[PDB]
């Protein structure tokens, strides 16, 4: 997963990731809960001003950067209960015998003169017999609290252009100074109390972020290295540690993420400074109202242009990337994956195709993720490879090519080819796949969409076009009394089968359980499934589809006019070819994703080409 | 007089700067209007966030960026009424036979691609019978009409860009790709009238002062050069011209006037850009919230830390120039002149003292005049020569030395010496002048100040009275005078040294053998020293005065008359007319009988 950290495996560092998220979260107290819905009801043209407003005096459903409003929803308190919610509770200055400075709320406030607007919260999980099992560690990002909000924002951002243009490892020693006391009652109450350094979480967002990577820096030599094995997950950190103890997490068009190189001022901090970076998930796009916007776009992005900033936004990093963890095609991400996250407001949500325009960003490369919303989205894949999820919602997905899976989700969602039904090939394997075949050969595996649209010559003998909508249904697609037919088919099923091939060619499908698929002389599509498949080609120019967790499989007849295609399989790091999964066992080559695995028996891996074995 | 232009009058330079800012501030039709609200209650520190709501909705008296808010007022209403009360009414479209575009009020729109979010205003002066006596040419700042706000701001910005890293000479051609076709017309319907170049004034703010100094530029060549004998003053333009036909007005803290060199990016363009430049005001200072916050000050003063841009708002401009405009002390000044305009919030007001800080500017030189508001201020002068003027309000004035003008305005107002009362010398002419002399000699000129706070190891305050400083029963005296009348008068000191007032007419003033004060007045007055340690002082239309028996222990002190150049000293306005020094200052001299310049030493001669 894109997430993945040292070497907790996918679940635990979804896990992990979920309650740095939240712990960040609290650290701001919902400040940016007015933004947030003021861009969600007015987005960020036209109703920008308005935008503005709520970001400023929130509504009756919102609580903007102004305190003591009266017909706001009191924002603290449901950033406090969103925070015990994900298991924590705040530890206060009298349970750590800490003698320093906290508010109202707990927050912690830094040591030392030039430092005295740095917060931290320290949080506490409790197992049921109420004992201490982990401590959170979440330093604020520029900003404070309601009461301060402008002095304590001077001086945060103070400390951020001391991280460019001050001393040499101004940032290193960030944490050192704004709170090396506090860190060390910490470890005393850690110990008190049973827990290591890695029962510690430590994260925040921005200025908040350089702490986390701060912290890393220090942790081998201060606090008598206590936290030199804790977890730290930073989320749009404009500096990375010199460590490899940090997760650098940020959107790409966020203009504060990355913006030092690790903490070195370029020419690029004032632009784009998208260089790939270790510790960093490189390449994830927030598609909110600026990225999709062409006239916001005439300006150079920049950290100096303030409205560039929208993409910074906390609230749109805590549901974005919510979503990413919640995503079907999660577990087939890693660090560097391509992913774009629908983050529309509701105007530009209606008529804009979240896509990938690949702004302000060095190329993208390999199989591109696209992550829709609850609401209806417009989708649109690229010529490339693209896994598409809409989520709930009533959504429509457009795509430009390549070999895809389209996960509708809940919802009455639409495929639209904008092309005539006659340039396609449809097949479906009775098990909620409805495969769709272009022209060119690309392959998409759609679920849960129930509409076709085409676009078909029409008056004037084809001046004018006609969109035709087609039900999918187990017959074919149809419109009326018109039916497009499937593919021939052979069906299995979820048990052990033999299936055989018809002379002019089938699909193949055998779904769960070791089968049998025995093709012929035709151009046949062989769909193994789950299960340990033999399937053998019989002649012709043949297709041979492995997707999720497809087993150990043989291929048997094999050779050059043939193509192997793996899409939504495991362990595809950004544009693999095949020669990164293969091998010769003996006289067979072997493919490899994740656990699973291809036999191509008696095939010399030499005589293989990329041409016919596509790796999406 | 600061704003002085070309070679019109003091007061003709004025009509003119008037209808300049008048013309400037109704391009914008009061779109800035919420923000100067907001920040009038607010503040700029912890009421920020206060003053951004009423930026973008207004209030019950103001509108902000947002249109149709019922309880605003109509804010561009009030601004078409405000350019017609300064006698200007817009010329359509129609009149102009012009085929280009116009909004619903009248605005016109750039002509090409790349110019399309322009705008600028064509304004006339119609006389008592109702004939066309002037044209205004008004070009919008950065910013357009309410209703897209954002779209042609994002044009302007692209403008604005491409003046520091397009074409060399982009900022140059912006009127001539913009406007060309329509000022043509203009040129058409000003001959049709029986109007030149002379008769069109042309302002502008920001981009629209960049517009100024483009058309300025394109002047010559251009339109048949009909407008190269035009009137062109532009507000915080971030160019100059490389004409000498442009007053470029601005705020030195306001980060976008003169940021380029007049188009040129430079390393100063991001930071502190306040070299010395010709067609410039260089020294004028907004003091604002932003500016006399320790806390704003500790990150970098730069075009791009936007914050920074409130010393950049049309309303301040308008504002705090129009008391500079109406100062009395205004035809003291010069385009270098050192002013410092009051322009705190409310809340600053109360607890601030207006002073010259400095702040991420070059060295300050001359003498520094401080104007204030017409609500209660502190005004704090410095160690140097000081004109403070309090205008309206009950005002507080500390003055840190040296030679000053103090006008307490209207209003009970106070000047607190921070110091016992025993270490300073007080003189009243019994014409409203009171005279406080500091144990360094220094002295200020004070009006209207009935109250004079000391410290007495503990503030004491005394009433100004014509019999002394008076804390209830207890009075300290004033020195020793003889005060004359407004008519012609011969004075005698006593032998112990007096102050000499002769108030207006021709006086013969006649010192003793002991340190006298003379103060002429107004007239030609003839003034003998007697012996002693003496001081002579002029102030204002002092006349043409003789002074005889003036030796190398004397002092002569000019404080607030003509002609006084910033750090100007005595050189600048000495020469011998036979056997005499002569001083000039304006239409006014003092002749020092006897006196061989080269004798004269600035120890000796105080130019304030
Ligand atoms: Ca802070
Ligand atoms: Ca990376
Ligand atoms: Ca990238
Ligand atoms: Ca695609
Ligand atoms: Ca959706
Ligand atoms: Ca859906
Ligand atoms: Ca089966
Ligand atoms: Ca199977
Ligand atoms: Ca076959
Ligand atoms: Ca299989
Ligand atoms: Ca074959
Ligand atoms: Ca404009
Ligand atoms: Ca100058
Ligand atoms: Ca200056
Ligand atoms: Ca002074
Ligand atoms: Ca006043
Ligand atoms: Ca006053
Ligand atoms: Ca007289
Ligand atoms: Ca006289
Ligand atoms: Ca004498
Ligand atoms: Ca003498
Ligand atoms: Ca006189």
């Amino acid at each position: 997963g894109v997430y993945d950290y040292k070497n907790f495996g996918t679940a635990d560092s979804k896990a992990l990731f979920s309650d740095a998220m939240a712990i960040t979260l609290y650290s701001y107290h919902n400040l940016d809960n007015g933004f947030a819905a003021g861009y969600q009801h007015n987005g960020f043209g036209l109703g920008l001003p308005a935008t503005l407003v709520t970001a400023l005096l929130g509504g009756t459903d919102s609580q903007g950067v102004i305190p003591g409003i009266p017909w706001n929803p009191d924002s603290e308190k449901l950033a406090l209960d969103a925070v015990k919610k994900a298991g924590w509770t705040p530890i206060t200055a009298s349970q750590l015998g800490y003698d320093g400075k906290t508010d109202a709320r707990g927050t912690f406030f830094g040591e030392k003169a030039g430092y005295t607007t740095a917060q931290v919260e320290i949080l506490g999980k409790y197992d049921a017999q109420g004992h201490l099992t982990e401590i959170g560690i979440a330093f604020r990002g520029t900003s404070g609290p309601r009461e301060n909000l402008i002095l304590d924002s001077i001086g945060d951002v103070i400390n951020d252009l001391l991280a460019a243009f001050g001393p040499k490892d101004y940032a290193k020693n960030y944490v050192g100074e704004a709170f090396g006391n506090l860190l060390n009652d910490v470890v005393a109450f850690a110990k008190a109390n049973g827990l290591s350094g890695k029962d510690v979480l430590v994260s925040g967002h921005s200025l908040g972020g350089l702490a986390v990577n701060s912290m890393a820096d220090l942790s081998g030599g201060k606090w008598g290295g206590f936290f030199a094995d804790s977890n730290y997950i930073a989320y749009a950190s404009p500096t990375q540690s010199s460590t490899d103890k940090v997760l650098n997490v940020g959107y790409e068009n966020d203009p504060v993420f990355r913006a030092l190189d690790g903490s070195t001022f370029t020419g690029a901090s004032v632009g784009v400074h998208d260089a790939p970076k270790e510790s960093a998930t490189d390449n994830i796009v927030s598609f909110n109202d600026h990225y999709a916007s062409t006239a916001w776009n005439l300006l150079p992005f920049s950290i100096l242009n303030i409205p560039t900033w929208i993409s910074h936004l906390p609230t749109a990093y805590g549901d974005g990337m919510n979503r990413i963890i919640e995503s079907k095609f999660y577990d087939l991400t890693s660090k560097d994956s391509t992913i774009i996250v629908a983050n529309l407001s509701d105007p530009a949500r209606a008529n804009t195709w979240v896509q990938d325009l690949n702004r302000n960003a060095e190329t993208h490369k390999g199989s591109t993720f696209i992550i829709g919303s609850d609401s209806n989205d417009l989708i649109q894949g690229g010529s490339g490879n693209d896994y598409l999820e809409g989520r709930a919602g009533n959504d429509t997905f457009r795509d430009g090519g390549g070999y895809n899976v389209i996960l509708g989700g809940a919802g009455n969602n639409t495929l639209d080819l904008q092309k005539s039904v006659n340039t396609f090939d449809f097949a479906n394997d009775g098990a909620g796949n409805l495969y769709v075949r272009d022209a060119n050969g690309g392959i998409s595996i759609t679920r849960d969409i129930g509409s076709i649209v085409t676009k078909e010559p029409g008056f004037l003998w084809g001046l004018f076009k006609d969109d035709v909508t087609h039900s999918v249904t187990a017959s074919g697609l149809k419109v009326g009394s018109n039916v497009t037919q499937y593919d021939a088919s052979v069906k299995g099923t979820n048990g052990a089968d033999t299936l055989k091939a018809h002379a002019g060619g089938d699909w193949l499908f055998g779904l769960d359980g070791n089968d049998h698929l025995i093709g012929g002389v035709g151009n046949d599509v062989f769909v193994g499934g789950a299960g340990n498949d033999l399937m053998e080609s019989g002649g012709g120019a043949d297709t041979f589809l492995f997707n999720g967790a497809f087993g150990q499989d043989r291929v048997v007849g094999f050779t050059s006019n043939d193509k192997l295609v793996f899409l939504g399989v495991q362990g595809v790091l950004p544009n693999d070819d095949f020669r990164a999964h293969a091998s010769m066992v003996g006289q067979d080559t072997v493919l490899k994703f994740g656990g699973d695995s291809v036999t191509l028996v008696g095939v010399a891996l030499n005589s293989l080409s990329a041409d016919g074995i596509v790796i999406a």
